[PDB]
């Protein structure tokens, strides 16, 4: 399988040795910063190479300007930065591309568990609630930093929060978020869901990525799950 | 899109009214007792009708009578009786049938979450365990019912406990379990995962379907979410 990377930070020097690991080929990197064999700096020569997909884990920036030409392309696209999806009308633009294109766009699971079951009671969800705790040292403070919906943690808090964008679009409500900076190492994920199916509740204690600690290992991780489901037989 | 159901039961019952409310079109309904205007009674009948996709909802038995004939006739399968994977031996043939057809098998969530995340993280995984809590009526008494491996708890319950299998295929590891009969009135699963990647704890406190008290809700909402993914460019 050819895979093409778009980001080659923390997430994506992991997922070059990964993909180099795991017998796939890797079709091109694109990043403005970096170096590796197969990297470029623009979208046009990443998308001159031939890919059964590729891979965005650079920011939310980058999935707004290159989703809609690497669907056009040809490409099927798997997001991370979900939070760029926040904006409704980016997010109906894309869908639209994906069905006259008949591309695919695939939301990574991220730094949390639980979205299978989240996506899957979706119509019958009364409540959903997201509660994260991470270091303290980037807020420059602790104690509660923010306390409210999805959307208006999206405008406060731009290339971040992608995990309560992707609760939102997996759940169709707009989660409530509260967000706090504590003296902890480690990024954790709590979510209760309640409504006509019963109730759910997912926590997640994740290890920091070393290149970024603001990134969940996890997050690397669930990318690979697609890249293996795309190519397997059963797929979870 | 076309869609094929095995099982007319709780589950098939719910997805045949929902397939219709939302856009899909029943291609036909195989089960051995039950009536429907697109009910039919062999599996040969069942295959001579186009169908982009057909749902298991069923028994372990029809995923082992059924599964390879589907896969040869082209069509993808969704399962919900997981634990017929707990037969290492048909898991293999079945690996090997998607291999050759090139067709996928969806493995359902079903009445739990966290198949994403423990998939993702499966490489890393050093402990998983499943505690599950049911009302004590079916066996007769109240207490600890079972301790061990999901391999021996698939054993000593046959077409039951597809949870349990359903975790040791996503996390790759034989899942400790523990099953519970309470006074309780729906099925409770816990999960616990530890390993390199974090830690992750989830709950579902499900509510029981009308046709069948055994069978959770959800389990027949997490086949909604293949249905609506396969038709969506948007994957979550
Ligand atoms: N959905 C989730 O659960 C989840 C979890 C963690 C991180 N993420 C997302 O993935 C990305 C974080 O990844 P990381 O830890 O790899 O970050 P990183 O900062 O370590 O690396 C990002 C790389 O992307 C590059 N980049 C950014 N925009 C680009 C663009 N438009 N074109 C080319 N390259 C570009 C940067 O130069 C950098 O090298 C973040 O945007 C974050 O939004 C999502
Ligand atoms: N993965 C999960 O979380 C999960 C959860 C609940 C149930 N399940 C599975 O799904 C099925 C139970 O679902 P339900 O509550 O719909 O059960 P149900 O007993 O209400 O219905 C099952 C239907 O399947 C039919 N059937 C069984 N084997 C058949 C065969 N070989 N050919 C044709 N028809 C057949 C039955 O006659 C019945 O009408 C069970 O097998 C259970 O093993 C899985």
């Amino acid at each position: 399988m050819l895979v093409g990377l778009i980001g080659y930070g923390a997430i994506g020097k992991f997922l070059a040795e990964w993909l180099e690991r795991n017998g796939f080929e890797i079709a091109a990197i694109l990043d403005v910063r970096g170096e590796h064999e197969k990297m470029v700096r623009g979208i046009d020569e990443f998308l001159q190479r031939e890919m059964d997909v590729a891979v965005e884990a650079a920011s939310q920036q980058a999935v707004k300007d290159y989703a809609e030409k690497i669907l056009k392309a040809g490409i099927d696209l798997i997001v991370l930065s979900t939070g760029a999806f926040a904006d409704r009308d980016f997010l109906s633009r894309v869908r639209e591309v994906c069905r006259k294109t008949g591309r695919r766009v695939y939301i990574a699971s991220g730094a949390i568990g639980g979205l299978d079951a989240i996506f899957s009671a979706s119509e019958l969800i009364e409540e959903i609630v997201l509660t994260t705790r991470k270091n303290w040292r980037q807020f420059g403070r602790k104690g509660v930093i923010f306390e409210g919906s999805a959307s208006e943690a999206a405008q406060k808090f731009p290339k971040n929060l992608n995990v309560a964008a992707t609760l939102s679009i997996a759940s169709g409500k707009d989660v409530k978020v509260r967000l706090v900076a504590d003296e902890v190492e480690e990024n954790i994920h709590e979510i209760l869901v309640r409504g006509e199916f019963g109730e759910m509740e997912i926590r997640v204690r994740n290890r920091p990525m070393r290149e970024n600690p603001k990134t969940s290992y996890l997050a690397a991780l669930s990318v690979t799950r697609i890249l293996r489901n795309l190519k397997e037989g059963l797929v979870v």
